[PDB]
């Protein structure tokens, strides 16, 4: 007779392909990438003979084999793609195979495979939208966001975007190469603790715990491999394999490294890591270098050289190499892509007509162009135009546009940013006109979370009421609230103002829009954003 029908013993189900070191702070210690997760089963035979073969099956493929010696056994076997797979033990012997009932197996792996799909409804005033335009439409997310703000990636409005860039992937760096990060309480610490051990030069993840070992919806149980936010994103992955995920590189205060890197032995270093990072996190789809910014002014101000634009250029050019080499190895198109200023005099440092081969998208930095720090010289921070009491305005979203055309740029890499956030003053006095920018400011607006600085979600909720002016300048195109009583000033960009951005994307024939900070919408600016790009409303 044909075996009797074996038990799968209890025991654990859930495996990984990179295994997660669950007490390690090091990013070398934390990660472990293996090419196939280690599985084991047991299995016991109640009643009957226990046949002379036994296998382990996942959906009746054999992935192991041996002898059937006793009423109880135990297999180890590599499983090397992610997924859920219905498990059986069968035992054979020359009359026949008699299988167990299925036991599901989870492997993980950092595409998200094993994961359910993060498919969340739409929050506060977001709608849906259907990404049929065309056009670039991308938001930036910040890895802290998770604590005070408590902004995690369940609140994304993943179906309203092209591209979600996850803001900054740092580069391995101690004293003169991230004394940026000092000027921040712990951060600095924070860094060396995740790279110790590690190369200078090399990315890491400056913050672990948010990145990997948080809970968040979905990824709560505590042998679940991945949680934190690129748990989360890999499931988003699953809810969205169109969504681009992108790391970005860099930003305010972790841009420093890039000034090192016109030693190729550094740059090819830095390279290589990316490339590693990729293969360890396979849910991301390129790369964005948010270098702040070739030639200096950024956070640091001992940094900047004249070399910087030609560092850049090369950057790119091994950057792109690198990409379409594991994009021929996958089978995937990867992207590569960066936040640059706006500003003429920051956009002529660069051949961005020869970086622009290298690169998908370039994403204008066209707000920030005012703010508190300085209190003398006022303006809009994001305004696609100039003002019509001082035509002559520098820092405006077209003169940066105008700039990179004027290289060579294709306008379609251009893709136009606008702000989720308003910059402004106190003590604005000294104005002509009921003009409060031509007069001069006392100090930072009090801001959401940090001077100077206010999400739009509480210009919109608390600072259109009351004595609060609200005008906005169709000449700039570029709203603003003034309190008379205070001089509290803040610019900002609103639903009207993103609309006339897509509508000169659309009319200048550019790529799209993308914002920076996605957890300080309400959804008022990403529903403009895309609908003013011509995307139809409702769901794919
Ligand atoms: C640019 C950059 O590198 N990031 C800055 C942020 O780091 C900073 O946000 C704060 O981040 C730290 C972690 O990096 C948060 O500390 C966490 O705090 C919680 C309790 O609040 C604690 O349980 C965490 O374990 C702890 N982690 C670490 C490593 O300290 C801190 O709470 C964040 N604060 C906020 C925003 O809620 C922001 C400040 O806005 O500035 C960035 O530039």
């Amino acid at each position: 007779a044909a075996p009797g029908k074996p038990t799968i013993a209890w025991g654990n189900t859930k495996f990984a392909i990179v295994e997660v070191d669950q007490a390690a702070t090091a990013y070398n210690n934390l990660v472990k990438v293996k090419n196939a997760a280690d599985v084991s089963v047991s299995w016991n035979l109640w009643n009957g003979d226990t046949g002379t073969t036994a296998k382990v099956l996942l959906n009746g493929k054999e992935a192991w084999s041996g002898p059937s010696t006793g009423s109880s056994g135990t297999a180890n076997f590599k499983v090397n793609k992610g997924g859920r797979y219905q498990m059986q033990v069968a035992l054979c012997n020359a009359d026949g195979c008699t299988a167990s009932d299925a036991t599901e197996i989870v492997v993980a792996d950092t595409d998200g495979s094993h994961l359910a799909p993060l498919k969340e409804p739409l929050l506060e005033k977001n709608k849906p939208y259907k990404q049929n335009s065309g056009k670039v439409v991308g938001s930036y997310f910040v890895e802290w966001g998770v604590y005070g703000r408590n902004f995690t990636v369940d609140k994304i409005p993943a179906q309203n975007l092209t591209h979600l860039l996850y803001g900054f992937i740092p580069i391995c760096g101690g004293n003169g190469i991230n004394d940026s990060l000092k000027e921040i309480e712990g951060s600095f610490q924070a860094l060396q603790r995740s790279c110790q051990g590690r190369e200078d030069f090399k990315v890491s993840i400056h913050d672990p715990f948010a990145a990997l070992q948080k809970a968040q919806k979905g990824v709560t149980a505590w042998d679940d491999p991945y949680k934190g936010n690129f748990g989360q994103l890999m499931a988003l992955k699953q809810a969205h394999p169109d969504l681009k995920i992108l790391p970005s590189i860099g930003g305010w205060t972790l841009s420093d490294p890039f000034f090192f890197m016109g030693d190729k032995v550094k740059r090819d270093r830095f390279v290589g890591s990316v490339k590693e990072f990729l293969q360890t996190w396979k849910f991301f789809d390129g790369v964005d270098i948010a270098w702040e910014f070739p030639g200096g002014k950024g956070a640091n101000p001992n940094l900047g050289s004249p070399q910087d634009g030609e560092t850049y250029v090369l950057l790119m050019k091994e950057l792109r190499a690198m990409l379409d080499q594991l994009s021929v190895e996958t089978g995937r198109k990867y992207e590569l892509t960066s936040a640059i200023s706006a500003g003429k005099d920051m956009i002529d440092k660069v051949a961005y007509n020869v970086a622009q081969n290298s690169m998908d998208h370039i994403f204008l930095m066209s707000y920030d162009f005012y703010g508190a720090a300085d209190l003398k010289n006022l303006g809009h921070q994001t305004a696609l135009n100039a003002p019509a009491w001082k035509p002559d305005t520098a820092y405006t979203t077209v003169n940066g546009v105008n700039a990179l055309l004027a290289q060579g740029v294709k306008p379609g890499k251009i893709v136009v940013g606008t702000a989720m956030y308003g910059r402004g003053w106190t003590g604005v006095n000294g104005y002509q006109n009921n003009i409060p920018f031509t007069g001069t400011a006392t100090g930072p607006v009090k801001g959401t979370w940090e001077n100077g600085i206010v999400d739009y979600r509480q210009i919109a909720g608390q600072f259109m009421s009351g004595e609060w002016q609200y005008t906005y300048d169709a000449t700039a195109e570029a709203p603003y609230v003034f309190k008379p009583s205070t001089g509290d000033l803040i610019t900002f960009d609103d639903a009207r103002s993103v609309q006339a951005k897509g509508k000169y994307v659309l009319d200048k024939q550019l790529g799209g829009l993308f914002s920076a900070m996605i957890d300080a919408d309400n959804g008022d600016i990403l529903n403009s954003m895309n609908a003013s790009l011509g995307n139809s409303a409702g769901v794919q």
